[PDB]
């Protein structure tokens, strides 16, 4: 896991314009278009950011280009900040990802507002920082995510962020799932010939008492039918929803 996978989880993927949790016009993988209320303003920025008349809709690849830009902006952002950089330079890779995440969300200026918790982070006072972070406005607006970032700072582990991979063993697809609550990982070997999406999803639920919602979508956000063959599912990427989180899965060719 890393900052890139971490943000995919937190930000998701949308190929049409929408309104993030603050109600600002957003597209792609958490790309803020504008803080303007005007939808037309937001469409203008979209087309500029891409270099063509998008009509409010972008390709997966255009989303990934923006995304790789925004992270790079956020990381270069941090390092043009005397407040944020020494903090950043101390931290192991995992905690840096937490900070890049926070900036990415809010960002560079808004994150230097937290003198309170940044001092604590530099000193390696992990729990204290976390306690302090959960005090903020940030936590109350988007508590869902703030909790996951905060746990990353507290622990320096990826425990709040699960993962989902596909590898072939013995010519069969094996899907491994780390739930974001726990270890261990769990894997599900499947028969593409005869297993279906719905079979896989029932196995997933039967596996974990606390899974209350499972679903599979295409990249473009269309629900994939339960009776669809695993063989077909694995011809392309797909998104797996498990409770609050959506994982973008990328099977091999």
């Amino acid at each position: 896991m890393n900052i890139f996978e971490m943000l995919r989880i937190d930000e998701g993927l949308r190929l049409k314009i929408y309104k993030n949790t603050e109600g600002y016009y957003t597209i792609g993988i958490g790309h803020l278009l504008t803080k303007s209320p005007s939808l037309n303003a937001a469409k203008s920025e979209l087309d500029k950011a891409i270099g063509r008349n998008t009509n409010g809709v972008i390709t997966k690849d255009e989303a990934e280009k923006l995304f790789n830009q925004d992270v790079d902006a956020a990381v270069r952002g941090i390092l043009r900040n005397a407040k944020l950089k020494p903090v950043y330079d101390s931290l192991d890779a995992v905690r840096r990802a937490a900070l890049i995440n926070m900036v990415f969300q809010m960002g560079e200026t808004g994150v230097a507002g937290f003198t309170n918790s940044l001092r604590m982070l530099q000193q390696k006072r992990w729990d204290e920082a976390a306690v302090n972070l959960a005090k903020s406005r940030w936590y109350n607006q988007t508590p869902n995510r703030a909790k996951r970032v905060i746990t990353t700072f507290r622990t320096g582990t990826w425990d709040a962020y699960g993962s989902v991979t596909v590898v072939y063993q013995n010519g069969l697809p094996v899907i491994s799932v780390r739930l974001p609550e726990r270890r261990e990982r769990c894997q599900f070997t499947l028969k593409p010939i005869s297993d279906s999406v719905g079979v896989f999803l029932r196995q997933l639920q039967e596996e974990d008492r606390g899974i209350d919602r499972v679903a599979i979508y295409s990249p473009d956000g269309v629900r994939v039918a339960a009776s669809t063959g695993i063989d077909l599912l694995l011809l392309d990427d797909f998104k797996l929803v498990i409770n609050d989180l959506t994982y973008h899965v990328r099977p091999p060719k």
